[PDB]
């Protein structure tokens, strides 16, 4: 496990916080990082994001040991099952129909992390020289950027800029993206909702994290930066320190 902390804020421009997440431990104290952005454009976004977070917490705490070679399958299978359960929970309740959430999550190992992603929340690794986004946004504007139809600068003002193209809960099937990332030579692992990176640029995050400070120092400063940039969304992230391999 890593030293890690969860940070969330409703933001100045939202009535409710539909983001969710947490840092959970299984029976041998392995660590699972979870972050979910519940959909505000649809009903009951906080129900959906906390449904997925609660399910991942309960399922992970019931495990004794998930070794690195089992992690991709554990995450893929549990995300698919949770999506299935959430879809039918929504179908069975008219006030929830259409609800959904992103999910980015990470199982932590000594030398690596295994990440699953559905939606436009993000995972990054950062060191003093670079910041690498591990995940790829399942968003309509990312589709437009990757197919050459708009520039990445246009995506921030596009009328469909908040639309996402893979979401938990909205269909009985989902295909999460799975990533394995070696942690060697990185300093921080960051999971975040788009309320952060829609308003704070990658190089701003890198510059903040290369400064001295504890995880709580960095997280409070990073949260204040998103708010100073007038984020119009809920802002949530987990910041985790990667321990340099000792001599
Ligand atoms: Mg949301
Ligand atoms: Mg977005
Ligand atoms: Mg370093
Ligand atoms: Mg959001």
């Amino acid at each position: 496990h890593m030293e890690a902390q969860f940070f969330t804020d409703t933001g100045q421009h939202r009535d409710k916080n539909e983001d969710a997440g947490g840092i959970f431990y299984n029976q041998t104290n392995q660590q699972l990082l979870v972050l979910c952005d519940g959909m505000g454009g649809h009903k009951a976004g906080e129900v959906a994001s906390k449904f997925v977070t609660d399910e991942l917490k309960s399922r992970f705490e019931a495990e004794n040991l998930i070794e690195q070679h089992q992690a991709e399958n554990w995450l893929r299978n549990n995300i698919k099952d949770i999506n299935f359960q959430l879809y039918h929970y929504a179908q069975e309740n008219a006030e929830y129909k259409g609800m959904g959430t992103t999910c980015v999550c990470a199982l932590v190992f000594e030398k690596s992390v295994v990440i699953a992603n559905v939606g436009d929340s993000r995972a990054y690794v950062i060191n003093s020289r670079q910041i690498e986004q591990i995940t790829s946004d399942h968003s309509f504007v990312n589709h437009l950027v990757l197919t050459g139809q708009i520039t990445p600068e246009e995506a921030f003002t596009h009328p469909q800029k908040n639309i996402i193209t893979k979401v938990m809960g909205t269909d009985k099937r989902v295909s999460p993206d799975l990533f394995i990332k070696r942690l060697n030579f990185y300093d921080y692992l960051l999971l975040n909702s788009d309320g952060l990176t829609d308003y704070v640029k990658d190089n701003e995050i890198k510059r903040l994290l290369v400064k001295e400070g504890t995880i709580e120092d960095h997280g409070d400063q990073l949260m204040q930066l998103a708010l100073d940039n007038h984020s119009k969304d809920n802002v949530t992230f987990i910041l985790a320190a990667i321990e340099g391999d000792k001599v």
